[PDB]
Order: C-alpha cells, then sequence, then structure tokens
C-alpha cells in the first residue's frame, strides 16, 4: 500500500531510515488524535506521535499497546517526549506523565506520576528491576509491583520503595498499607552487618542477624 507522509512526522521517519527502519512501511496517512492536539501515523511495527510542543517520536508496537492500557495520549502519560532507548536489556521511553518500558522478559508496562519520579532516581532500578505490572490505585493512594519489590505512594507519605522479603512479609501479616503500620514513609535502607530497616506511618520494622524486630 502506497502512503505519502508530511511535516515533522515524515521528518522523523526519514531520520530513522524510513521503510528500512524497524517501523517498516506506513499503514496510514497522517491522522489527528482524538484530543485535537496531536497527529500520528501507523506503520507495520509501531506508530509516530507528534504535538507542536513535544515533537515527533516513534513508539514500538508492544510499548504502544502498553501505552494503550491507560488510553494512550488521552491518559495521564500523555505524549512521548523522547525515543525508546536501550535500558538494562530492555527499552525505556519517556512520556509527558511518566515512562513506558520493554522489560528484559519482553513484556511492556508503564510507570506514571510520583511513582515514575521515584523509579527514575539513581540506584532504584538496581534495587527493583523492571515493573511486573502497571500502577494499581488503592484506598489511600497507589502502588506498583517490580521484579524485586514494590513502590507505594500516598499524598501524605510520598513514593517509597520496599523490597520482597521478611520485612515485606512482616508488614503483610499486618495488612500492608491498609493495616496499622500504614504506608511506608522511608525507602527500605541497608544498614551495617547485613541489616535492613524501613519506616511506616505508625511504626518501624528492622531485620538484623536475620531476625525481624517491630515497633508501634
Amino acid at each position: 500500500g502506497a502512503f505519502g507522509l508530511v511535516g515533522r512526522i515524515n521528518a522523523r521517519y526519514s531520520e530513522l531510515g524510513g521503510p528500512a527502519s524497524w517501523l517498516g512501511y506506513p499503514t496510514s496517512s497522517e491522522l489527528k488524535t482524538p484530543d485535537g492536539r496531536g497527529r500520528f501515523v501507523t506503520f507495520e511495527h509501531g506508530s509516530i506521535y507528534w504535538t507542536a510542543t513535544t515533537g515527533p517520536w516513534e513508539i514500538p508496537g508492544d510499548m504502544l499497546a502498553a501505552w494503550g492500557t491507560q488510553d494512550y495520549e488521552k491518559g495521564s502519560l500523555g505524549y512521548p517526549t523522547g525515543a525508546a532507548v536501550e535500558y538494562n536489556g530492555g527499552l525505556r521511553q519517556q512520556f509527558e506523565g511518566g515512562y513506558v518500558f520493554r522489560t528484559s522478559n519482553n513484556q511492556s508496562y508503564w510507570v506514571r506520576g510520583e511513582i515514575s519520579k521515584k523509579y527514575a532516581e539513581d540506584g532504584i532500578f538496581a534495587q527493583l528491576g523492571f515493573p511486573t505490572g502497571n500502577e494499581k490505585l488503592i484506598n489511600g493512594g497507589a502502588f506498583q509491583e517490580f521484579e524485586k519489590g514494590n513502590i507505594y505512594w500516598s499524598a501524605s507519605t510520598g513514593a517509597h520503595v520496599i523490597l520482597h522479603g521478611d520485612i515485606f512479609d512482616a508488614w503483610g501479616a499486618k495488612g500492608w498499607e491498609q493495616g496499622e503500620y500504614g504506608f511506608p514513609t522511608s525507602d527500605q535502607t541497608a544498614i551495617t552487618a547485613g541489616g535492613q530497616t524501613i519506616d511506616f506511618q505508625n511504626g518501624t520494622i528492622r531485620q538484623v542477624n536475620g531476625r525481624i524486630e517491630e515497633s508501634r
């Protein structure tokens, strides 16, 4: 099928090597987005989106589908603001409202808002690995699951990291964030001699010499 492209999207397609690129051939001419702000073009293996203020960016098909689960540009992620680039054996792509990932296990998930901001801090990926799902809204705020732990957020507590393991399980036995401890107020932090510690709204849990210690 023959298609002739225009403006900054055609520009970006050319920059990627046109049909020789991973996108393959166009499967549409330039289309308007629902919200009357953007333009896009579909290709065999993904799409390019554009706004006057974000510029033209290709999104691979799997990450395009994942972006779709919160309704693409109409969702809080908004428009892509950069390319999908190699990231820890996967891809990371920045959006106005967060990030979309190809994971190293060839799955695709998004991160958004305050949880995105925490996940993007240096050292946090090393602690968590890839997302294993999208954000979940809960009573009091939100949380998200990653390979090696979770991030929890409430407006009062901010976004904080807790790892899988005995401290997480001890909090779980008391109903995690809905229970008497409430939300994590600190990131789980290593201490000397192998220990771990984290603060919650209404107490602290420590692991030292492989023993759990609790305060309320």
